Formats: structure tokens, sequence, C-alpha cells
């Protein structure tokens, strides 16, 4: 007897199919609730939460830890890369020298005084803060997240 698809209720006669969430699927029937991507082709897993079945990217977007830019105040989505300094997060284009306005990039030396950033050549001696810091590589805003909602997809031959 063929298996029935959890997405459409039809018998699955296809040579290749999917298993995920304890169910069988026509690959075309296992789709992201948000973006309609065919989960079994785009990646190796789905996420279940709040009645939805999501791709990784939409799971991050909808449920990942968003932040806010200390410079401009505006929210940052979990998917965006950010610069970090002194426990704050910044949009890449917000991560600038307060004096000359140069954008700071990984490996740069810089100074931080009360939320103000200064490049190596604008050490704010009058304000001084004297600690030289090194700009780190950007990281994702949402950071690492657990896999509690992740459900791997298995590609099967019938
Ligand atoms: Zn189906
Ligand atoms: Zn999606
Ligand atoms: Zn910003
Ligand atoms: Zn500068």
């Amino acid at each position: 007897s063929w298996k029935r698809c959890a997405g459409c209720g039809g018998k699955i006669a296809d040579r290749f199919l999917l298993y995920a969430m304890d169910s069988y699927w026509h690959s075309r029937c296992l789709k992201c609730s948000s973006c309609q991507a065919q989960l079994g082709d785009i990646g190796t897993s789905s996420y279940t939460k709040s009645g939805m079945i999501l791709c990784r990217n939409d799971y991050i977007r909808l449920f990942g830890n968003s932040g806010a830019c200390s410079a401009c105040g505006q929210s940052i989505p979990a998917s965006e890369l950010v610069m970090r300094a002194q426990g704050n997060v910044y949009h890449l284009k917000c991560f600038t020298c307060s004096t000359c306005r140069n954008r700071l990039v990984p490996g740069d030396r810089f100074h931080y005084i009360n939320g103000s950033l200064f490049c190596e050549h604008d050490r704010p001696t009058a304000l001084i803060g004297g600690d030289v810091m090194v700009v780190g590589e950007p990281t994702l805003m949402g950071g690492e997240f657990g896999d509690e909602d992740e459900r791997l997809i298995t590609r099967l031959e019938n």
C-alpha cells in the first residue's frame, strides 16, 4: 500500500518522496508556511512552531532573537550581521568613528568612550577611554539558537 501525503492526503506514487515530522510527503507538498519554499530541496530540515512549518530562514526571522542598533536605535533582524562593541550591537554601516566618520572594520584598532567610537587616528585625548580595542568579525544578530523546534527531513526512494 502506498503511503498518504500529510500535505495533500493523496497516495504517494512518486519514485522519490520525503519523511518528516513522522509523516510522508510528496516533496511538492512540504512547503514553508511563510515563503512556500520546497523544504526537502532547499535544505535538510524544517522547523515546527505556533502551527507553522518553516524553513530555517523564516524560523529565524519570525522566532529568532532580533536586536536593536545602539547607534541609530532601529531594530536589527536576527538574520543580519552586526558589529559588537562593549555589549552593544550595531548595523555595519553604523559602526563608525565619531570624529572622522570612517566605517570601522575587523582588525581595526579603536576606542570606545561612553558609547562614542573613535578610530585609531582619532584617539580622543581631550576626552581621555585610552584602551585600544580591536574590531571583531561580524556575527549574526540572533546568534546561536537551539534545535528544539528543528525536524530533520529524510529523502526516500519509494
Ligand atoms: Zn501531497
Ligand atoms: Zn520560508
Ligand atoms: Zn544603526
Ligand atoms: Zn576617525
